[PDB]
């Protein structure tokens, strides 16, 4: 079961020697006993034997062996946060004259990667809806070898049709590589490379780490895709350090508890916002009616916590403050994935703004939330006494 | 004086809050108590205010403020490690169609990324021989952006002539990029930015943390290039953890004492490997006769502990497994800059292989020694008994 | 609510400077500004202040306030493990000529504190059934200085009735201290202090840390017993590093929804082992019919996963490798209350050498297990194939 | 050499497992493979084996072994802090009825743990002045079990004629338990026991660690006092975490190096104020005509960097605050053994107080400094602006 692997993945002896979890092994020297012991180091400085520390000590074997077995890859690339994994990992596949296709609801920046970065290196990013679905075989040119997906999409939520998206690329162009920023699942409760995709992607940084006290990126990759994603990664000198490789595997260890109480919390209170009659929409992956649930219910195996709805109206700014300003549990902060509640604005223009070649269809402004480990009931009080104040 | 300002650097208490050292916040999410806090903070995210992780805490701060008080800077970004601050510092500076200008006694990764990641984004790479000085105006193309600088050299130790590298370069094209991996310097030996250098880079892996436990990449750039420094290398995600900052700092405080005694102990071991009979070369930038000593004796305050010589003889296999299998105080890995002193060997064509558009001027094995904190007798006699494994 | 309580208890802004979790503060140096400053902080280095990296830091005075909030207390003192904080924490309580009074299903190491250390220092230990009740009147001598609980016991695992130990120490002995050892409760599920016990004492190595990779002990005290605790403390020295500190705060965050895991899973463990052919008794503090649970049912508000039962027989070595060796998801080790199922087996003849002036009232061997947090369905199959090695 | 012992002590394959130092082994469960395992473990739980994180794991057997390298011992244990492994240590060798004769120039907690806590328990403390000598004989009881040393002593640093006290010690009362708090030689400056002290304590908080962020005690004990240390500190909880202990590992490498400096760097600043008009008297062990500087030139191999002065005047309250206020390198806080250089102040009174059955015979203000790292001429350039401050 998922609970029992989340437990025990990655925890052999040879990592372990001993204890519950992994030793931390500080290195960037490794050192070898003998010129014979060295060669073999070196054959296998990408295959586990210990080389030099920017391919990773014990303590990052263990992890990628984790990550390796809970999302079905063959090969695990580390990062120093959720960013620098999306940004090296289209990086590494692409070259002057590429097209990449990316979804128009990805992390802001990842598009300002896309738009800022890979733009002056001659590689053109276009855009689609969420919901094209198969449709999206039409947007596919001669020189597309990326397809960026992520689902649900950040602050506005819709999952995709990955099925669909998946099919109509391998029609088209059997060998791109398909993408997906996988975070909001934490990697488990979608399994993106059982359904045909190539590379899942995640901001450690968020559920893994649980605690919103560590920052690493991880990319999981097929067989495929694997060597180059790990050597041209190693290239740009990508790697985490040791430390927070452990206590990203000691956040798999309650990962699985975690989810569940998000789930229970954040769906609770997505439905009681979609009864309130201060709240136009609500954006939740789990919640009847919302953009592409019906995918969420048929592709995912739970839900996190993390979600957004929209306000009947659209707050000044003095009603922003009065609203935002003056809540006792929900906190403003970036990030998302701990055992603390959050919440942030944004007007729908702000959406729109990152939305490329698309609009917004509403006018109100919009919440995210993020669900934490709070009393469900205290946290509606919370935003019950918030709506009071914008009433 | 410089071991008052190594004690010194970064330690105010905004960051120590009432410790000798500066608090470790880890974090991702940081928390804004109000909207107009919130809107504070991100128009100082990239000016120590706290705004998310990414951009750093409290303890990135204080390294922050550190480097660019040691190194005379504007700003100091900060990377996973040394690897990834040459190849997303190069990066963050040029644009398809330009060309770079590299030593070719660069460090081997940082030549791999020129050839096999900025090439195939459109940007062409050029090679110099490290005591080309004055003559390099000649290599300068329409397209060259940036000049990159490695003095002494990575393995073979050739110094550069900075001061008139930096005059040829201005003369021709004032407005390049001059960049310097700065590591063997610590950045302290060589006050970089003082020659007209743009940006100093370092594997602070190697002398800052001074332990050989931290992989941490650091780059100090002038008011000029700052702005375009910070903000491509944050759109590559580029970060390093709290704890590691942490360390780097803290390394700080003991880097004049270790490099004295680094100098004292690797110039000895030098001066008598030059009077051996079994040694051809020594190449220690502080030895008399070395290549571009002259220009360390000139342009640097000091000396490091890593340093290379060549036998008088080629090494067969058995001899080579005979000589490095056996040492009782020197052990063989990669990286430098610890308390523990370290051999390995190259062949001449080894060497060669890693010099585009060179050949190598040497026949014999050559023999990488990072000198430690050990006693230097007892170093001496362990190279003594190496010596007679093969004599 | 529990919950949203240890969600948020310690994290002020004071302590955490504009991240979710308190900042890491590393000290033994405090430095004083001014003399007028330093004057402050000795007045108040018992009281919050920033005095001297014995006392505390901000991290360490975070989880203090954390634990008074939880627990009620007026203090509370840390130590280098639980066996540290039993040991100072009767330490500080007694002098020659003094009496202790301690159940006879105490931790074995706590016993031999008594035994060993106490008996050369003149003072001497009596010891009570966990059962007795209102009869330990009968057993406080004139002498009697400190009463000594742990319910549930260690191994055996039998709740006393505190109301009616309480009352009856308060009728004849009103000024004696009684303390409590409450790690099985986590010192959430059983609200000590709300009892009229002075001291509750915990290991915060098992859940507090939750993770079986940190050791700390915590004593929370109510205002008549906190300073002579504090400062006697203090005397012998004891403290917790801050970075464990950090960790036992950050383990607070999660504890709630790992505890209903745990009770959920071990009691359904517990049922079916209560039927089960092989098993002569369960001994589990939520189990209708194990010793105490009717207190159990009155005086707390969950249980925890550390559990015993009885074989029904008493297994040859030969047996105990064959059922112990070959566990697929139990492990073997010491301590418990992280996320891994452990299992250890006892003979009666070993807990009779625990059980002073008592008798052990089985035969078969005793099997402790701690529920993790896998799934319950495999570690039941797991419990069932070692059933059939012995059968 | 000395150098050579301290960067390899502790440092091998079973511990580093390839890396320079030793790994991180987080733990309190420590997993047994097989029931065959578990017994080896127990059989050699106080021997090296892998038994329970109270005992230790591969971390602290890495310090453990390192320390009894380089102090001569048969054991370490290891404790919270330096107050800790002087209390505990005491007291593993005390029992009622029993008389510690201890130096009353001891560190006061170590005084405070004696007539606090120890005359409470039937043990009771008498007094000797530090340059007793041989006449210690006189002071001996029959019922004196521990002779407590501390060379130099606290604040005052009068150097004790070691191998005379031992020898009226042993001629007079050959059982006895010598010990020593060697923390300003940091061990290795003074090997205590060659000198025939039986343990060797140190405050490992200040030159081990060597940069005022961990606290940590040491005991190292001879062969027929170390199983009595190990069980008894054991049987009181008594311990460190591994990480801190990894910590100390660590700062045993640069030692020496620092050391050196400390002695350089200090004694310069104690022959000038040797000569200032404003200086009555200068306490340093090394500076000639200081008490027991001859006992120090013979025994010790040499300084730290820890020294006191006696100034011209008792400074008022006003005068007190214009000295030490207005530093501009030297930091007011308790410790030392760091990078940084730090002052405080003592006034006679306060040292009286602390001189148990002597007298001082000083009445200016007296001043305590560490010398850190910093360049000598900028500190003594502070030292001389506070002297314009006060004149
Ligand atoms: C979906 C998603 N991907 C990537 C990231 C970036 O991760 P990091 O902040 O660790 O760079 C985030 C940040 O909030 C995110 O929400
Ligand atoms: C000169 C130089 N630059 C950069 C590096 C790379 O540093 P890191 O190993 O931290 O990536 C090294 C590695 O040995 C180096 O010697
Ligand atoms: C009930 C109880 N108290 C105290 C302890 C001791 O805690 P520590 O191992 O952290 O010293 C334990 C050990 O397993 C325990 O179970
Ligand atoms: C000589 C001496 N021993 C012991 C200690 C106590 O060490 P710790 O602060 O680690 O408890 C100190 C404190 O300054 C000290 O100077
Ligand atoms: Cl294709
Ligand atoms: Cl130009
Ligand atoms: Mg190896
Ligand atoms: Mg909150
Ligand atoms: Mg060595
Ligand atoms: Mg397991
Ligand atoms: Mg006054
Ligand atoms: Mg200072």
């Amino acid at each position: 079961h998922l609970d029992t692997a989340l437990v025990n993945a990655g925890r052999r002896k040879k990592y372990t020697q001993g204890s519950v979890n992994s030793v931390i092994q500080r290195a960037s020297s490794l050192v070898f006993d003998t010129v014979e012991a060295k060669k073999h180091a070196t054959r296998n400085r990408a295959k586990g034997e210990l080389f030099y520390g920017r391919r990773g000590t014990l303590t990052h074997f263990s992890l990628q062996e984790a990550m390796c077995e809970l999302e079905g890859g063959a090969g695990c690339a580390l990062f120093p946060c959720g960013a620098a994994a999306v940004a090296n990992t289209i990086l590494a596949f692409v070259e002057q004259g590429d097209h990449v296709l990316m979804t128009n609801t990805a992390y802001e920046p990842s598009q300002d990667f896309c738009t800022k970065i890979l733009a002056k290196l001659g590689v053109t990013t276009g855009w689609f809806d969420p919901l094209i679905g198969a449709d999206i075989a039409n947007l596919i040119q001669p020189n597309t070898k990326v397809v960026f997906l992520e689902s649900p999409g950040s602050i506005t939520m819709e999952v995709h049709d990955v099925p669909a998206i998946v099919a109509a690329v391998r029609r088209v162009a059997p060998e791109a590589i398909i993408m997906i920023d996988n975070t909001w699942a934490a990697g488990v409760l979608f399994k993106a490379l059982d359904f045909g995709i190539d590379i899942s992607i995640q901001a450690a940084t968020k559920y893994l780490i649980g605690h919103s006290d560590g920052m690493i990126g991880t990319a999981v990759a097929n067989a495929r895709c694997w060597e180059q994603l790990c050597e041209n990664a190693y290239l740009m000198g990508q790697m985490i350090d040791a430390d927070t490789a452990y206590m990203t595997s000691r956040g798999l260890r309650t990962l699985g508890v975690r989810l569940r109480q998000h789930h229970e919390s954040s769906l609770r209170v997505a439905e009681w916002l979609a009864q309130h009659p201060q709240v136009a929409r609500v954006n939740h992956p789990a919640l009847p009616g919302s953009k592409g649930h019906e995918f969420w219910k048929r592709d995912f195996s739970g839900s996190s916590g993390l979600f957004s709805f929209v306000l009947n109206k659209r707050l000044t700014d003095a009603e922003l403050a009065a609203y935002l300003d003056n809540f006792s549990l929900f906190s403003m902060a970036y990030s998302w994935g701990g055992f603390e509640s959050l919440i942030l604005a944004n007007q729908p223009e702000h959406i729109a703004a990152i939305r490329p070649e698309a609009e917004v269809d509403f006018s109100g402004t919009l919440i995210r939330l993020h669900i934490g480990l709070e009393n469900v009931d205290d946290l509606l009080a919370d935003l019950a006494a918030g709506f009071a104040r914008i009433v």
